[PDB]
């Protein structure tokens, strides 16, 4: 699916609408960002800009101008076209085609932002404006205010008030729209694929960044380009590491391998996490750790509904974890003691579920110990883990475990969708389906 | 192949061998980069930084002191080890460990560097440091030579004397050692096999992407994690923009694709330019321009040598390009007064030749025009390309043809060495391999 | 006279009463300056935080919270006390006697502010800060205000809006209370004293300087220890130049001479200008152009009251000077011809009237063309002046004569009250005076 | 007496015959500094630009360029001449007539040097700058040397090495010619003067600013307009505070005043402090501690001579010290061993003796503990001290008791000149002096 120009419209005048009279907003882009030397990153937009314009180059501002309760419009500024910078390094926009592609009602060159801009906020009272998150967009804006706090000789005024939009944009981003949510089942889809295809292909002796090259192919395949975030492949050990991305080692047999990866397809992000052995067959001490997270993944997914919140499905996972570690040995003493200990915390250290969305850990305010009342419309990640470390002082058997399962659902009228449902999760499951590759 | 703890050992001391007895160089790591919100870029180290180490860490520094002509020593600081901060974020070397590891004398934690850098350069006459590089390196060596200056009533005195180590190190990095020509060897067997499976993998109806994607799978399958630059796949038009990376078309029967793709082998760069047919079989048009830009290249592997400059043979490719577009009507003149003319620059606007290394535009001076002599353990590309524009004033067969064919080499006692020649480039052994490919 | 501990109070509440609740305001205290290397200029204070606080201190903020419409509070961060650093440097109040000696709430030690400042920020949802006005604050509050965006676990959240208050105190600072004017008044009799003196003083044969030397002497007698501004006195051709502070010329028979000071007392500039013969007497060309500025000067003195304007003043200036220059045959042509083309422009370039305060230069909003309606409370002054080049294509007894006459005024219910009448400034008044000096 | 023409060109040749040839040094003017809001302080020049220049205008930077080692050349950047600019804030140099008034070989306009430095710089080896100094320096030096080491396509190549000048050009300054001390003679004879009328108008009412105004009338009359640093009058208590600067209480009848004031001529510092009884009669508790101040000056200004140093003369007057203290009782114990643990340290925490130039605080190294041997041409303060705190545990009748008595010498082939010895400083010298005025 894709999001439509008429979408990408909606959302600014849903901004607009809650802008004052005789204002405007600045949301700018990302800056393009080096690698080594001369050569880049691969561009990637910010995530607030994006939303508002589906437009992907550097050196761009969109202004958005209140002047009353009935009346607004759009500047852009943008790149001029150049025949010797397109021949170079790809073709540009420009204004000419900007109003009609972008559905803004006027575009400059981003060149001329700082002779420009000072007239777009010359007599409003307020200006919107995400101070802090670039340091060339401070530069620019600040330098607008100036010349308006200066040029009281000219008439010149400089609003007095600026107010910070990202808390409104992030409350807008919180609640996705059908359009998004198709979007994101796709995402959930591409992600999931990549997941079953590292679990058919992994045989003992490949190396862990061999499964990230097979995860990156399956992405780009379905035209996810690029990961939503680095690519993690713990084996053994490595699977104790929560965000462990070096992924150079041997993948031994007896070892499970923990594969959290996700793709980024239209600007939103997949996030899946699976736990499996690497030659095909839990062990029993690998079972007994893996039914404790998937009993809280399967638990978390019947509770998760409008009208609870993060914080009271964590409590439940929290007494699930704590009862299943008991009867291991893992934990000792009375079950309701231990929790109000907080003793599952050297084994699961991590939240239960942020929010997703353009990025993987999503922007919108969660409250106070994730409290927030749950609404439909908002889409999450349901990832319980335990990690035993190498050195534990627990039964010889557990330590150097490391396993999440993790999911991304939206909340719906009922209760919720399951984006990622399409890469098996039971431990039966996974090994039939790594049995059935490794003949074929 | 990979770069020995003797030789990053051989390189320190070589640097050492050209400082001024009484000094510091100060050698600072690459900050880490934001792709977006909260979630980075996979780290890429300065290639300086990497070239005197091997240590892929942000938050170091290396300083090399040179007391006299017969003593120095090293002293590195980095980030210490954290127990929470690795059980997030992976594993550190720390302090303990790097000495022996990286074979440094010293090891100082990087929280510290503003109460101990001053210390180190306290009374030393000189220290090269490069200015300009990173903000995050000159605030702390500012720092460092401000409280020297105004501490003479603590008996402290600063360094007046500050030179840039690039222009000695570049010239270090620009003579290859045969661990470094032994790794780029395997980086251009690497990145050949990426260009066959392509050439392989190419039917109508697939996306420019996907070619991309097994590329960037065949690099990942033999260690080359990352590509040293973003991927080109420009078919068709496409192959007239020079750095085309949006890779966003479906390839059609008729067109050339032009692949330009390179891997990442233990730091070093492979570059490899392809141009080919996506039905695999050459129309004539096609094969007019092809063997131009192959009789190009294959006349320049004949003429590097040592002795010889990049100016000097590119002069022998302008000859061979004009003389080829003359008998084909797309330049109308005398070749003589066409090539006193530049008359070849609407179709051949860039370089021939540029340093390959740790970087694949390569630190090292060229001279003017690029006359420099070139000598043994030099490594270049060889790069000719002709491009005609979809609007340019020639016969109708040749608009929008985009044809590079790029080799790697090094240059020898004799002549020189193919990096990259296990990737075919004559037209008849491009179709024979095409032709086998989709049998099957 | 003096300002009082209540009247700072009066002020303090004043602002509140108009901030938001839930809201904070920043004032900071001007850094000190450096004159040269190691030694700084005599301290002046940041007129708005010392119309807040009377306070004479670096390192100093005040903060002024409104929780809500009948709760508020005030806290300083200051200096600490330090006995090294106050034998050497002189006394600092310190945070144990300031809540009594400067009426506030509570004071911490400026060295804790970037420990406690986000503290008192949290939760609020206006911060009032003049951005842009000091590096040092700038810096201060955006780290504030990151760490309270940033830290969302910890239950920290930013106050999303932030007002310039400078629009508000300077609108405060406008209109002055009968505390404010008693000081005026006595700096208006401090800066006439020097004037009267400065006539006595003149024998040609002294230098520009000497007569700079009696005025502060003067100042400085009566506890004006600094001026308000750099002393001009122009004497002959210097005088042509509005903003003249060499005052390095010996001043010769013959020759006008223009004295433009004005002292600083409690924080109050006086700003008077006269001009007056070196010699005691006036040439017949000297009195003709002095005459019309003269004029000027009593005519606006008459009609500044409530209702009017500085424009339309300046409308009525301008019509005495144009009408005396025709006179003269300094201007050709018809009076009201001239007016329409703005023909005394070459000869009075600057403005009649600005406001006068703590900065001699005043703060407050003069609307269009300075069109504001005039109320009782501003403080202003009145200084006409007309200056001929030496080069000027008119009759040549007229040509580098320079003439400026200024006064300061308070608007009243019914008119005006003139601050600085007790220097002369009748020609025979002027002659009078330096004949019986003479004597002386 | 003043400094010729000739004297700059001279010192600017000694800096250059210091200069690597292929070299250029770059010596920047101060920026202007606000004293509140839009009116600025009195200009102060940069000593080191001064130094080599004269010009007392900001933007400005004086270039001088070493080709090799007989050629060489001065380019000076200042602001253009305009007519508008300077009818306003007057009169400046500009481009025409600076190479005469100022002997460089160019001028050009401070508006154009981003685009013309980088040209002067292109191709050399060295860059003698002083790095920290100014902000504005640093900005336009790292943008012409980032234009020069990106610019090698432009043939363009940057000097790789940079040297502080500091340590040169005030190693030059420490050694003054003739002509500097024959202003420093007369710096140190209207210093006197000033003294001298203070002692003579100091009565019992007075205020302590009203003695800092005698003195600035003084300066002013012969010609310093300004002080080269801020007056000090402290009286009583007043006087134990090393930098007191408030000058703000009334002069008692039987207390001391410790007048510490220094004029500013032709750039040049005065530094004289003198102690006398606001009633001009001393007490014998006062004479007491004054006798001791008395004597280690007089005793210095003995001894000190080429190839002494201030430590080996600050060692006897420490002697004489302990020694007065111990007779007094304020000191209890054998005098060599009271020396050996510094016991004097609480009365006299001050050094003896500073150098003295363009800076009151000059320029040039000390050496370990002020321990660098005297040669002729240095010129310095010889300032003792004794300060007993109002709380000090020592007899009542010298609680409070501040007194210090300075005086500025140069040092010659024999001995030293005392260029501040017509102020008076025995103590009957002083009654008589006060004694005489009262009669006024
Ligand atoms: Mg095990
Ligand atoms: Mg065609
Ligand atoms: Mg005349
Ligand atoms: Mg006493
Ligand atoms: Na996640
Ligand atoms: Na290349
Ligand atoms: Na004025
Ligand atoms: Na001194």
């Amino acid at each position: 699916s894709e999001i439509s120009r008429q979408e990408f419209q909606r959302r600014r005048q849903a901004l607009v609408e809650q802008m004052q009279p005789g204002s405007a907003a600045l949301i700018f882009a990302a800056p393009e960002v080096t690698r080594s030397a001369d050569s880049e990153y691969p561009y990637r937009q910010n995530s607030d800009f994006w939303y508002f314009t589906g437009f992907n180059e550097p050196e761009a501002v969109l202004v958005l101008i209140k002047s009353d309760d009935t009346h607004n419009h759009s500047v852009l500024f943008n790149r001029v076209r150049d025949l010797t910078a397109e021949i170079w390094f790809g073709r540009r926009l420009g204004q000419d085609a900007a109003p009609e592609k972008l559905g803004v009602d006027r575009a400059l060159a981003f060149s001329e932002i700082n002779q420009q801009l000072y007239q777009l906020l010359n007599g409003l009272d307020v200006v919107y404006h995400a101070q802090g998150e670039y340091a060339y967009a401070d530069v620019i804006v600040n330098s607008a205010l100036e010349k308006l706090r200066k040029g009281s000789r000219q008439n010149l005024t400089a609003p007095a008030t600026m107010i910070d939009w990202r808390p409104v944009v992030h409350e807008m981003r919180l609640f996705k729209s059908p359009e998004e949510i198709a979007v994101l089942r796709r995402a959930g889809e591409i992600t999931a694929m990549a997941h079953t295809r590292a679990m058919e292909k992994c045989r003992p002796g490949m190396f862990e960044y061999h499964l990230e090259g097979e995860i990156h192919h399956e992405f780009n395949r379905h035209g996810a380009r690029y990961p939503s975030y680095n690519t993690i492949v713990g084996s053994g050990e490595n699977g104790c590491i929560l965000h462990y991305t070096e992924n150079e080692c041997e993948m031994r047999d007896g070892d499970l391998v923990l594969i959290d990866a996700g793709c980024e397809y239209k600007g939103y992000a997949g996030a899946i996490t699976r736990t499996f052995p690497v030659n095909g067959k839990f062990t029993q001490a690998q079972r007994e750790i893996y039914d404790i997270v998937l009993e809280s993944l399967e638990t978390s997914l019947r509770l998760y509904r409008p009208g609870t919140s993060i914080l009271e499905v964590t409590g439940e996972v929290v007494r699930i974890m704590v009862s299943g570690l008991v009867k291991l040995g893992i934990l000792k003493g009375d079950v309701d003691e231990l929790i109000a200990q907080n003793a599952h915390r050297p084994f699961f250290m991590h939240g239960l579920s942020h929010w997703l969305g353009l990025d993987v850990h999503d922007v919108g305010v969660y409250g106070q110990d994730r409290s927030r009342i749950l609404e439909p419309g908002m889409v999450l990640t349901v990832e319980p883990g335990l990690y035993i470390a190498p050195d534990a002082e627990v039964p010889e058997q557990y330590r150097g475990i490391g396993i999440r399962i993790e999911d991304d659902i939206v909340i719906t009228e009922t209760g919720n969708e399951n984006l990622t449902a399409s890469v098996v999760k039971k431990p039966e499951e996974i090994e039939a389906l790594m049995v059935a590759a490794r003949k074929q």
